[PDB]
């Protein structure tokens, strides 16, 4: 039933409140998702002024229900199966040699709109590190989200690494640990091990003077043949 909700283009709203080493901020996002093509188009605005962390560090936090699942893998799509009631998505994101983000989000439909409401808390960051020092490149993120079932919670877990390019030429690793649990009480699809191949392209609206990020993203399930 949940998959029926994703056969066309679905409006998306994202709302985030964050606090990182005491710097509080909010982000609002709007866009569209077309799961038939695994395609997301979004624009995010920092509504509190200047973002105190790099935009690239927030991409993964800021709707995997829009993944394209190949027909032969459709029985492994936890994310859509939880809809419309939704799921809670929690992460800890460990920035190597630096601080960590802990995030909790509720992803669900509000009418015809897919909504991602998030709280993020960041701690133990270095004032002169790659994050608070704004040393990360703004271009592209691409990696694989490794997914496994979590039968005890009627959900899933996932793990992955993001290699954020640093302006000096190096890498800032961000190790992601993820858990998703359904909000509703109904059956969900508990998947075999697989992954989501995800590519996010970051850009700017030349006419936008607010601190913002434009994102074109593709997400495709893979790893079962």
């Amino acid at each position: 039933k949940g998959e029926e909700l994703f056969t066309g283009v679905v409006p998306i709203l994202v709302e985030l409140d964050g606090d990182v080493n005491g710097h509080k901020f909010s982000v609002s996002g709007e866009g569209e998702g077309d799961a038939t093509y695994g395609k997301l188009t979004l624009k995010f605005i920092c509504t509190t002024g200047k973002l105190p962390v790099p935009w690239p560090t927030l991409v993964t936090t800021l709707v995997q229900c829009f993944a394209r699942y190949p027909d032969h893998m459709k029985q492994h799509d936890f994310f859509k199966s939880a809809m419309p009631e939704g799921y809670v998505q929690e992460r800890t994101i460990f920035f190597k040699d630096d601080g960590n983000y802990k995030t909790r989000a509720e992803v669900k439909f509000e009418g015809d709109t897919l909504v991602n409401r998030i709280e993020l808390k960041g701690i133990d960051f270095k004032e002169d590190g790659n994050i608070l020092g704004h040393k990360l490149e703004y271009n592209y993120i691409s990696d694989n989200v490794y997914i496994t079932a979590d039968k005890q919670k009627n959900g899933i877990k996932a793990n992955f690494k993001i290699r954020h390019n640093i302006e000096d030429g190096g890498v800032q690793l961000a190790d992601h640990y993820q858990q998703n649990t359904p909000i509703g009480d109904g059956p969900v699809l508990l998947p075999d091990n697989h992954y989501l191949s995800t590519q996010s392209a970051l850009s700017k609206d030349p006419n936008e003077k607010r601190d913002h990020m434009v994102l074109l993203e593709f997400v495709t399930a893979a790893g079962i043949t």
